[PDB]
Order: C-alpha cells, then structure tokens, then sequence
C-alpha cells in the first residue's frame, strides 16, 4: 500500500532552557532512509524527518530528488545535537557526512534552526532519546 | 517587540498512574493572564496555557476574545486539580468560577480532559509545580 512511517513529539531543547515541539515521521527501514524527503513539495514548519541509524556510525547525507531546501541536524544516540548543516541544496548530489559518528539525523525546512535559535550543543529529547 | 511568554514541560499524571506531557506558556502578570490564549486560532493538542496567578484565591475566567474551544482545570498550589470546566465557549462572556481558592489554571484545547482521562484529583506536575 501506501508507503507509511511512525509519527512522533519529539523536542528541541537548547542551552537557555527553551523548547520547542516538533512532530516527525520515522525513517527506519533503509528503503525509507534512502527515500528520505524525495519529491514531497510541502512540509510544515514545524514537521520534520528523524531518520534512525539503528547504530553509532558515521553516515553521509545528500539531496538527491530533493524538492524542498533543508537544514540537517546530525545527533548522537543521546540526543546531543553533534553538527548541523544548514540550507542544504535542493537536488544536489553532494554528501554530506556526519564527520563522526552519531546515531539519528534530523531533516527540517531551511531556516528552521535560525528561527528555533539552535544550536551544535543542544538536544532532542522524545521517546527512544535519551 | 514579539509576545512571549516562559514556557515549560508539565506532566499530567492520572490517579492510575499514566502520564501525560504537555508544553505550556506560563501566564504571570496581569496583563498576561487577562489576555492569555486571545487571538489564538491554532494551538497543538499537547499545547496549553498554564495562569499561575501568584497566591491561592478564588479566581474567573471567560472567553472574550478567544477563538479556540477550551477546558478549564483549576489547580491548587501543590498541583492538585480541583475541579475541571470541559468545553468552554469561544467568546462567551460567561464566568466561569474556581467557586473554591486555587493557584493556577491550565487551559488546554477542549477535549484534551477527556481524550486524557483526567479527572479531578490527578496531579500537574512540572518546574514550580
Ligand atoms: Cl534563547
Ligand atoms: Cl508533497
């Protein structure tokens, strides 16, 4: 059928205490890693993608048949928010990576950090994080 | 400059036992809370407003200027809810009485009591709380 994901709050906390609720499908499977948000036209502001590694490792992102320009969080299994890439570029095939392993990444709308006041350092907190 | 408000994580938590998190802007001065939730078309389900009136009294709510449906929990100093007005009415004019001194009042999108199973004498729990 329709491909599906789980749906999860999740949050961002940062380092003056402010937290902000996002709601998030969870890719999981490789096939919903590798499809990440291709093709979608739309995604609300404060929606976004948690993709679940499974594990600590490094992983390399890209932007392939990517319509919407994103802002990447790159997050370590207990949620530390490790780098972040911002306004990465709507089809480009250029990798992204990690450069050092982490456990989830976080795919949001271009801009969503700047107007969250985020920062490398801060954390999402949710279900499985911590 | 942009209205804001201090905003925390509170937790509801049932006489059984289930917890339920929530994120609510806090409503402390007087100006806050006789405007608090105005406005508004939009709020998440796991969203509120908590009015922290600063002492326990007898306290008074309505709905001017208010576009969303509500529930009302009114709530003791030590995070008691004492009783709870589900389904308040957008810009009803209507007085809607603690009747009893309480310290805060969490509104929440109507429903949100029941969709919870809350009920009176279950706890708010958070920083403060
Ligand atoms: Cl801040
Ligand atoms: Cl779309």
């Amino acid at each position: 059928g329709e491909v599906s994901y789980a749906k999860e709050r999740v949050r961002l906390i940062t380092a003056s205490g402010r937290t902000h609720d996002l709601t998030v499908e969870l890719a999981v499977d490789p096939s919903q890693r590798e499809q990440g948000l291709m093709y979608r036209r739309q995604m609300a502001p404060d929606h976004g993608m948690l993709f679940d590694f499974g594990e600590t490792r490094p992983v390399m992102m890209w932007m392939k048949n990517t319509y919407l320009p994103l802002d990447m969080l790159f997050i370590a299994s207990d949620g530390t928010i490790r780098t972040i890439h911002e306004n990465a570029v709507p089809h480009s095939e250029a990798i992204i990576d990690s450069r050092e392993p982490v456990a989830y990444v976080l795919e949001l709308n271009a801009g969503t950090v700047k107007r969250l006041g985020v920062s490398p350092g801060d954390r999402l907190e949710g279900a499985g994080l911590p």
